[PDB]
């Protein structure tokens, strides 16, 4: 149920309830998905209110 | 002269400035010595204060 436009609202919702297994998949999707997911609301929403999350997903696509 | 301890600070002055070349060395810096510059205070401090410009080095390293 991960989606280009939910993806980052949902990685927000995993760490919120830290769900390592959900926040995983979702930071994956992102990564993978990074062109589109880059144009959503949900995510522009989250650099600012979220910025870590930002960072974790930078961490994870940098040690891929 | 970018440093892993330097460079998130020279982001975020390049950004300030304008500075379209110098930007562009720093973000490639940092995406190549992530492992390192992830461990500094300075990008500690950039996430927090121009969470911008954490996403755009993601940008950068997602079409990388």
């Amino acid at each position: 149920n991960l989606s280009v436009e939910n993806a980052a609202e949902i990685l927000i919702l995993a760490d919120l309830h830290s769900a390592d297994q959900l926040k995983t998949q979702a930071v994956d999707f992102i990564n993978y998905h990074a062109s589109d997911v880059l144009e959503t609301s949900g995510w522009k929403s989250m650099v600012v209110s979220h910025p870590h999350l930002v960072a974790e997903a930078y961490r994870s696509l940098a040690s891929a």
